[PDB]
């Protein structure tokens, strides 16, 4: 379950060529277009990709996600804008990202996400914006990055998964940067909440 | 609920125009004049506002304030500057802000708060200073930033709230800074320290 | 509580002189000498002293010790350099400062220290070295400082505790540097290790 | 347990001379050709060496690992790279290294880690792959640094100790980089995975 050639080589550089990777952009970080809602490993995940359009080094990279909304507190204090921060792996250090090939990051549905109670239907009918960070400096040129998007309720994409860009050849890996952007359909995905999925497992685990 | 429009393009451009910023002077890194103290969801809170009103982003940014004194200790050492941490969210990482438009910062006053014991008649009487701290890299660059304040006891005002400065436009939001340093009274706060709220709780139950 | 000046003022302009500062340095940050050892709030604490003399703060500044020493595994390997972190407060994120006026750094001497079991005595005669290290970003150009000194365990002074160098003035505070290494004697330290005085604790307790 | 003279001077200098570094391909060599696995007070640990950079001397530097590999989630989703962090101490702040001479990192091999049920012939026959990382400022500027490099699971030698790089002269301490890369082995490591060392205790 690895491919033939080493990804990283023992002089650090790693074993990747990029392809379709279009105009050289002065912004090398990317998001994807949507994010998508599907089940990873028996839990119901929202996930996002990221990428670098060029091999350079983004160091202590890391991500973070937040829901931004209004709010208004139990004494009646109208809050504009509330960021609500979206687990993506703080408390144990896996927000920090070692990022070489586009990578999907992942925050799990559970009973803390703010997500926990939303079906396809809550989905389809809201109007919340998520808006998802990459950061780290990059070391050549010395620059600290924070590579920004949003997604909207409506540019998430419940029940499917990202197109894989990373390939193996012979001697080396390449990754085509025009399926980035793609996804596919999984007709498989259940359609009701996190908290519903939680319920009717432990119906079956008894 | 969300304005109409997106606070963030799909390109990262934050969808927010600032207005009444002032000159030349004014654009950096500001906290608001004073502090506050409020209920905020059955909790009562000291906080502050801080912002950006440059045109760069401060990367990476996240925020920490300390309460300033002189202590003895029973050893009978007399320590000049006690610099006691005031928790603002490190320990599950909300000390980290994305910083667009300008941010109330929350202390929660809970029992490890060293105000936690100070009702409003306390405040009044006391000389302490708390001073607040913002720092970030500046976005595009190896440069840091460190934005310095601080709150006398005399500064911080009990049963007051910050007035909004983010309003929804069709297209965009805007930013007004005229407000940023002003407040609004909430004469319904209580008036006791955070310890006596949490007794009166249990004289509830 | 208070001096009749602010430390800071709104314009984060801090309010201290430094005064007596031996003039024209490398190095701009300083360790006292010497380290000590005392009583702090019922406590057997490890401490020593740091210092900014610099122009310009030192931003996201952060405390580290280690304890360097040989040591031998069950299984019979040699490590010549076994390097033991110090307690400074990492795991509440105390082990990072607001340098403006000298800070005296506490380590404190709990079970789970090296020095637990260290009395006057022991120290006396013990060879370790603890190498303390403050690190932080100069305000004016983002450069990485790495302060570092050593304390032999010869140079802790047990039953010692620093002179003050902050003094209140008028509308200002002053930092006076011909007191930063500057220790006074206390007769009253008990001469016994931390774990000792933990035992007396819990026998006259019980 | 230490040496006559001590490891860093009272105004910060470390009293350490390197020694045979060589016309060394790259004055950018952080990392030992090879990871070992050997015991270490009663616990078996994957192991590996990383040196300071000789040219851009890095500060608040800090290790991680990961291993690589393929996965087919339940739901039968194809991951072509599964990057999994391997437990070098972020938790308790130990991946955070003064880095003078060369460090051994350890990666203790307990029910947490992916090699947990892996013994000397499953290395044998597998084809992971765990990448390792060094990153830190370079000091006195504020440039920074991520050095990389990688293992094979043919590429960590079962039963292997470094050998010592670091030793005491009357005055200082040097750092002889012949030795950086060589081990020697330990006839007495089990062969057997941690997991079954731990289930006989
Ligand atoms: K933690």
């Amino acid at each position: 379950s690895h491919g033939r050639s080493r990804f990283v080589k023992k002089d650090g550089h790693c074993n990747v060529q990029f392809i379709n990777v279009g105009e050289k952009r002065n912004e090398t970080l990317v998001f994807s277009h949507n994010a998508v809602i599907a089940m990873r490993d028996g839990k119901l995940c929202l996930m996002w990709r990221v990428g670098n359009l060029q091999k350079s080094h983004l160091v202590e990279a890391h991500v973070r996600a937040q829901l931004l909304k209004s709010r208004i507190t139990s004494e009646g204090e109208y809050i504009p804008l509330d960021q609500i921060d979206i687990n993506v792996g703080f408390d144990s250090g896996i927000d920090r990202i070692f990022l070489v090939s586009p990578i999907t990051i992942v925050h799990e549905i559970d009973e803390d996400s703010p997500l926990y109670d939303l079906s396809k239907q809550d989905i389809d009918n809201a109007d919340f914006e998520i808006v998802v960070i990459l950061e780290g400096m990059v070391e050549a040129t010395a620059m600290t990055k924070q590579c920004r998007s949003s997604y909207l309720a409506n540019e998430i994409l419940w029940g499917h998964r990202y197109e894989p860009v990373l390939f193996e050849e012979k001697h080396y890996y390449k990754v085509d940067y025009s399926r980035f952007h793609k996804t596919y359909e999984v007709p498989n995905t259940p359609l009701c909440s996190a908290r519903d999925l939680a319920e009717k497992k432990y119906i079956l685990s008894n």
